[PDB]
């Protein structure tokens, strides 16, 4: 996909915002915390939550949108692979990960 402008940036941090501010976020907004989460780091190869992507998106890390779409998908697919279906915590991710298309989509 085709390289990231500065306009393009803006839109990727309301679209960031947007996922911060939502209900359903909160067990995403920060790296887990081994205590909330057992054995969550043997089970986990990768990582990822909304204030790396945070860090990443001020850094100008991302180069093309399917690099940021990726870092965003590896927060459902991690939250969807450690937690049982009928989990709270992977209903927050099927609601989540529904609102960002939404907002994806907006963005292009
Ligand atoms: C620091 N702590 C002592 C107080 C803060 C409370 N708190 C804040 C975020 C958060 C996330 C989980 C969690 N997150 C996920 S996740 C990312 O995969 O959806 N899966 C899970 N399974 C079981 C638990 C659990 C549990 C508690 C949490």
């Amino acid at each position: 996909l085709t390289p990231l402008t500065e306009k393009d940036y803006e839109g990727l941090k309301r679209v960031l915002r947007s996922l911060q501010a939502h209900k359903m976020a909160w067990p995403f907004l920060e790296p887990v915390d081994p205590n909330d989460a057992p054995d969550y780091y043997g089970v986990i190869k990768e990582p990822m939550d909304l204030a790396t992507m945070e860090e990443r998106v001020q850094r100008r890390y991302y180069e093309k949108l399917t690099e940021f779409v990726a870092d965003m998908t590896k927060i459902f697919d991690n939250c969807r692979y450690y937690n049982p279906s009928d989990s709270p915590f992977y209903q927050c991710a099927e609601v989540l990960e529904s609102f960002f298309v939404q907002k994806l989509k907006g963005f292009k």
